[PDB]
């Protein structure tokens, strides 16, 4: 039974929802968080989406080490000074000292880059576009929560090398639409795609372009995914060389991307679609999908209904639905109900003996909590059609709160305004990082810069200036509170 | 290669998982960056065995990789002998932990107090999960690339049952999985059996395993193991439930656990890799055949050509051959050959503008180069019977190496010997510790281990025979090992 209220305290709300649905238990350590079954089949689904279509585009599987030296992790400026704090030192086997301390992967550059320079040995060599499903470790100083932010998570990451920057400028975009299509397909959550600015680049990459979702119950935007260009920033660093073709004795800099995407998706997801019954899954990731439960309580009139509920669960598999059937005689319907509901499963299939001998059954959908009878004959089409219904009502509620609380605004009165309602809204704005700070502070809680979209609200209008009082507006920016 | 197998073995496996580019070298010790090459072996292991273990109703998870100090230490999990291989996390950037973090070594640790708190009542089990994660040991032996890792990849699978009878089902079912990785997939022979009194899993009932045999260097090696660890474990974790119709009675779980690593493919690699380089069972080559232009005409003649080796790629996708075209223009048919034969892919199939207007091409097989012409209406058939005789080949020459150098001993001195010519050896034994770590030192004055006591072995032990020391109890086969 959930008792907590989305509306009202959402940290308990999304503590319940969580543990409640099995989807997450909590570990000894800060941060760190047991990934149960019905949490892992989400990213399983996302990984089968995610990798099927990384292979189209020539991108293959591989694994590097976890442990990276302590020369090769400081070797260059392949990470801002700022990041040192996160790292995780293994100092020690046992009692006894390592000669250097080894650092866990907070991110793989460091460890592949050097590889990546022995193997490009000339213009033959490229491109290289390899992809790791791995767990990563960062000492996050923020308030650690359940997949949003946590000291060890699971993700990919992506990278690739090539010879010239128009390649790699065409996957950045490729790979950034791909997590759109993870968020917007897969999980029916809408976002944003955009470019960071200055202030919140990659500081080891040229651009930085990013998907942001927001979540309305806690008034915070968050990054969903990101995708780089790094240019030649990283093969100057390692020396991610090839022979000019034409002139002989010239070297060439390798143009290079990185990108990821992890876990927390599902938290996401979560934060998202789940309600004051629990979790809700979008049919597409949904393990289960269809829950069979036997209701009303002859012994051999028992055995009919059973098969009648192995009837309905074969048809269902026929036809390629994600069928569970709860057969269990030691729990209760009701209590079968609850628990189903709790973890989100789209569809209850309720069958009764008094509507197997009408042969008919009833569908109960998990978003809006409708209830359909509908006539045994018609199982198969009847069920497709609610799933699909579903993954589409999920998205389009979503993109209803999305379209409401991103809004346009052209001064830092009406900014200030609808931040404080709870909004994130798009400004025009000078890209300058002296500007970005006054921003943050002024607001202050104070709202961050998340992207520059692609696609913005409104057009800027001829000559218009920044939010500042000083500079010209370059772009609108979509700013606001987030994670 | 540059090395040969059968003189210098750690040059030849160096230089076969290198230019395979199964591997690349990392700059910490016992570390090995997994290549596309060799992590698609891995995956197609995954592939079977995920889906033969959910068949089993086996749910994947994944538990955190840090264990805490007070975790680790709480109960009896594993013998004080462990402690030197465990690597501890002591600070984050310049600051000290409070209390240090160890990295997973395996997760009985993190895992059973959670199914402590899982197990409420009888309807809360069956447990069955299974993870697939990297491990850290701070191996103080010889490590070796796949077959030794400091960092490895497994599955780690731990069941929790209501009764003995079902756990002891699961453990035979998970092994013969694991020969089923290793014969089926991997074309390698294995010895099914129990390991001895002091080899078995401390903490657990008792633990069964699979040995292969490297003939190269006449060592065997542990390929996978399966616990039954009874009660055990549940007693220490509090994983208990009471039944109300045997009321005053808890109820402890008995349990199992199992895993398989990276390994296999050093496995897969010691055994059938020759002097021409690595040699990949059909079964689990990413690349089941390459397609390689040949004889390259004007650039029309030339598209035909790229035209036609197209065409046999999409015939055979279309019947699920793994396929691969080398349409690189840069390099030689020459150059490909070689590369393409050092990677180990079974088949190559040379197609030139002869072949083409003759109807015909060329299928070259990796396990004996033997070259077939093959009429050109009959790609889809021939070439899946060629992947096939490959498959039983190597799994023949395999066997009958094994069989070769697998004998039965009745005395210390007979023992002696034929382990001293490169075998591993099936003799009596009673059982006790202390023989065992006498036979460790008298057959190295290097020295032999037990390695299992097999399931089917060789002979049958006659009534009232002798140890080769106190009676002996069964057949055990033993051998020099990694
Ligand atoms: N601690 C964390 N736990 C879970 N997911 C994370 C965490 N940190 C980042 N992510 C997500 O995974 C991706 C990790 O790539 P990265 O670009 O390194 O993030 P980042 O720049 O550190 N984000 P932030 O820490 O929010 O400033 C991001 O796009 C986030 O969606
Ligand atoms: N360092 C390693 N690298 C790769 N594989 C390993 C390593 N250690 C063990 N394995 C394999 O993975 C399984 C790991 O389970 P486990 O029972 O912990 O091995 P173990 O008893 O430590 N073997 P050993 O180290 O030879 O005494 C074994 O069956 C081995 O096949
Ligand atoms: O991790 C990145 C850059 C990109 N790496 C590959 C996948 C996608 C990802 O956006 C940014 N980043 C984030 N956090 C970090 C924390 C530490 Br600690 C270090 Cl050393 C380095 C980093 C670091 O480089
Ligand atoms: O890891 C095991 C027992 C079993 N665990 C689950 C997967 C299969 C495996 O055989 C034996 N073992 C091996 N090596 C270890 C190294 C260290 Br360090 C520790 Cl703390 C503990 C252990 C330890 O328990
Ligand atoms: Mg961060
Ligand atoms: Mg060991
Ligand atoms: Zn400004
Ligand atoms: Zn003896």
């Amino acid at each position: 039974g959930l008792e907590a209220k989305k509306e009202e305290n959402l940290a308990d709300w999304y503590s319940q929802v969580i543990t409640k649905s099995e989807m997450i238990e909590y570990h000894d350590i800060s941060g760190c968080y047991i990934l149960r079954p019905w949490a892992y089949a989400i990213w399983e689904a996302i990984k089968d989406f995610f990798d099927a279509e990384i292979k189209k585009l020539g991108v293959e599987n591989c694994y590097f080490p976890m442990f990276v030296s302590q020369s090769a992790l400081e070797k260059e400026k392949t990470h801002v000074a700022d990041f040192a704090p996160e790292v995780a030192w293994v100092t020690r086997s046992g009692k006894t000292e390592l000669a250097e301390p080894i650092a866990i992967r907070p991110t793989s550059e460091t460890v592949m880059y050097p590889a990546y320079a022995k193997w490009v040995q000339s213009h033959r060599d490229l491109p290289i576009k390899l992809n790791q499903w791995c767990n990563v470790v960062r000492w996050e100083f923020k308030h650690p929560q359940p997949f949003l932010r946590t000291r060890e998570f699971l993700w990919q990451e992506g990278h690739s090398a090539f010879a010239t920057m128009e390649e790699a400028a065409e996957e950045v975009l490729q790979i950034l639409d791909l997590y759109a299509q993870v968020y917007e397909e897969l999980l029916a959550i809408p976002v944003v795609k955009g470019r960071k600015t200055e202030k919140e680049k990659f500081a080891g990459g040229d651009y930085t372009t990013t998907i942001e979702a927001f979540i309305s119950a806690s008034g915070r935007a968050i990054q969903g995914g990101t995708s780089h260009h790094l240019g030649q920033n990283f093969s100057k660093m390692f020396e991610i060389v090839f022979e000019d073709p034409k002139i002989p004795g010239e070297k060439q800099f390798a143009y290079q991307n990185s990108w990821g995407l992890t876990t927390r998706t599902i938290g996401v997801m979560t934060m998202v679609h789940g309600d004051n019954m629990g979790l809700v899954l979008p049919p597409r990731v949904a393990c289960v999908q269809v829950v069979i439960i036997p209701c009303g309580i002859s012994e051999e009139d028992k055995e009919a209904l059973i098969a009648k509920c192995n009837d309905y669960r074969r048809r269902l598999l026929s036809v390629n639905i994600r069928v569970r059937a709860d057969l269990r005689d030691n729990y209760s319907p009701g209590w079968k109900f609850n628990h189903w509901e709790l973890k989100g499963v789209p569809i209850r299939l309720e069958v009764g003996p008094r509507d197997m001998k009408s042969c008919q059954f009833v569908a109960v959908r998990r978003d809006t909590g409708e209830k359909l009878t509908v006539a045994e004959n018609e199982a198969e089409t009847k069920l497709q059609a609610i799933l699909e219904d579903i993954q589409v009502t999920l998205f389009t509620r979503a993109s209803e709160d999305l379209k409401t609380h991103m809004v346009v605004a052209n001064t830092m009165e009406d900014f200030q305004k609808i931040l404080d309602s709870g909004k994130i809204v798009q400004i025009p704005f000078c890209g300058e990082i002296d500007c970005e700070d006054w921003i943050k502070k002024t607001t202050a809680m104070g709202a961050k810069s998340l992207c520059i979209p692609f696609k913005p609200l409104c057009e800027l209008q001829p000559g218009a200036k920044c939010v500042c009082g000083k500079n010209p507006a370059k772009y609108y920016t979509l700013f606001g509170r987030s994670y």
